[PDB]
């Protein structure tokens, strides 16, 4: 696991809370064997090109969590300015205004909100970023089509 | 406007009974076309700890178009104009007439986390976010201290 013992206890508390009282459109599926590898699903919000899809993702809690944010991957394929070719979520997404008081609930809200409002100024998917900024309806069409297949 | 009154009533009932996290609605039966709301500034943003009062103005062409939104709490945010008006182009993105007040409110809450400076109504906040993020955040946090 490689987390300080009181951090493991805080993570256990938080994930157990998120299983019992999940945020809207988010589900967490903890594995008690390893709480640092967290499977999550986020519903694509209505009013976005991801509407109707279920987006599987993984959070990896590194040894410095929560001084540092976790790493996040989309396991569901997605056409999103801030999601790289291997599914990695752009590190500035979670680093911006990150403090050690933040946890998994914050990460998950930040990622869900990123589906509504990408940040194309820092696009890892340069094609998706350019389309969003320059021809929004074409970005949306491409993201919708991939959601139809993969979500 | 009759249709507006009918539509707002059903959704407002659900939003009062089962509000989204961080969001509260305060309907006034006298006029359901003008809807007062609060949104908690999310943690992990320059708005953290603030309570943001806002209102929606539902026009006669709702839900073909999104409602107009205003922040009533003063805010330093790329997508919020001098008079508190919330950028219409942002609320229009992927808008269709099956959408309602819940989507609008989630869209605005999530805009506090991820501004869209490419369409900044507040040119200074948009430029600072892109070119001097720490100054943007400092300015927004200081205003949240006073107004939130
Ligand atoms: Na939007
Ligand atoms: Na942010
Ligand atoms: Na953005």
């Amino acid at each position: 696991e490689n987390l300080p013992p009181h951090i493991i206890r805080l993570v256990y508390k938080e994930v157990t809370t998120l299983t019992a009282d999940p945020p809207d459109g988010i589900k967490v599926f903890p594995n008690e064997e390893d709480l640092t590898d967290l499977q999550v699903t986020i519903e694509g919000p209505e009013g976005t090109p991801y509407a109707g899809g279920l987006f599987r993702m993984k959070l990896l809690l590194g040894k410095d969590f929560p001084a540092s944010p976790p790493k996040g991957y989309f396991l569901t394929k997605i056409f999103h300015p801030n999601v790289g070719a291997n599914g990695e979520i752009c590190v500035n997404v979670l680093k911006r205004d990150w403090t050690a008081e933040l946890g998994i609930r914050h990460v998950l809200l930040t990622i869900k909100c990123l589906l509504i409002h990408p940040n194309p100024e820092s696009a890892l998917n340069e094609e998706a970023g350019r389309l969003l900024l320059e021809n929004y309806e074409e970005y949306a069409a491409r993201a919708r089509l991939l959601t139809e297949i993969h979500g």
